[PDB]
């Protein structure tokens, strides 16, 4: 559905693979303004890479997650656009960033919880994200975050996020559930360390290095040393000795419970 006439572009959101990112103001049957993210197209690309944006639009409308980012619709008329619902408190990371003399630990237990929960439904139907990163994490509000997909390497030289990858994505480029995993632990440390960046003190080149010799990410300051353990099975070298997904959900949970009782 969505007729143009309903929506307002106001300022450009950033620069997307296919085209610029727009802010916008999507009105309803009911008069109600929905603020909206609009995802345009370059009209010279190829028909194979019109049918790939487009093909954003055709799967994200599946997807009706309380953790993943809502598509809100597509108006297929040339210029065709994607109309996403925009969360205006933005990234996780720079939330976190903003807001970290007034967070609690059970609230970053909380978001990691939701995340591995929208990654559990994405393991059931045995997808990999590949790029999980509190970048690629919306704030829909205080008690609510939301998992995207919209890095520009993207259903599933450097470019890649090598701070974040597994040691078999670094050297082979292979990407399991198991590698998203590890990459959901390093998500993890980026939360309870308020924004920081893994491996800030390294160059992208000495990493697998680190990883080799037995060298992890430590601790953040106000990370509970259970839910620190829980990171460091994520981090096993091995893939089949990380947990899967599903089963993290449990012990997330039992880490949120152990938080919340003695808060
Ligand atoms: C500030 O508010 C904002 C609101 C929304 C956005 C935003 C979201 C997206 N799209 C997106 O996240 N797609 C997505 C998610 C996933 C899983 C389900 C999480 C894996 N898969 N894919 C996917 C991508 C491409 C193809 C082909 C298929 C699927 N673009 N922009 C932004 C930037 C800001």
């Amino acid at each position: 559905g969505i007729a143009r006439e309903d929506v307002v572009l106001n300022r450009i959101l950033g620069e997307g693979f296919f085209g610029e990112v727009y802010e916008g103001v999507y009105t309803n049957h009911k008069g109600e303004k929905i603020n909206v993210a609009v995802k345009t197209c370059k009209k010279d690309c190829t028909l194979d890479n019109k049918e790939k944006f487009m093909s954003e639009a055709v799967i994200m409308k599946n997807l009706d997650h309380p953790h993943i980012v809502k598509l809100i619709g597509i108006i297929e008329e040339e210029p065709t656009w994607i109309i996403m619902e925009l969360y205006p408190y933005g990234e996780l990371g720079h939330y976190l960033e903003r807001n970290k003399n007034s967070l609690k630990v059970l609230t970053l237990v909380l978001y990691s919880l939701q995340i591995c929960k929208a990654m559990a439904y994405l393991e059931s139907i045995n997808c990999v994200h590949r790029d999980i990163a509190v970048r690629n994490i919306l704030v829909a509000s205080p008690e609510c975050v939301k998992l995207g997909d919209f890095g520009l390497s993207r259903d599933e030289v450097t470019r890649l996020p090598i701070k974040w990858m597994s040691p078999e994505s670094i050297n082979f480029r292979r990407f399991t559930t198991a590698s998203d995993v590890w990459m959901f632990a390093v998500c993890m440390w980026e939360i309870l360390s308020f924004g920081k960046q893994p491996f800030f003190w390294l160059e992208n080149k000495d990493v697998i290095g680190v990883l080799e010799k037995g060298d992890r990410l430590p601790k953040p300051d106000l990370c509970p040393p259970v839910l620190y353990t829980l990171m460091t099975r994520c981090w096993d070298y091995d893939p089949s000795d990380r947990p899967r997904f599903t089963e993290l959900v449990c012990s997330l949970s039992d880490v949120y419970q152990m938080e919340k009782d003695i808060a």
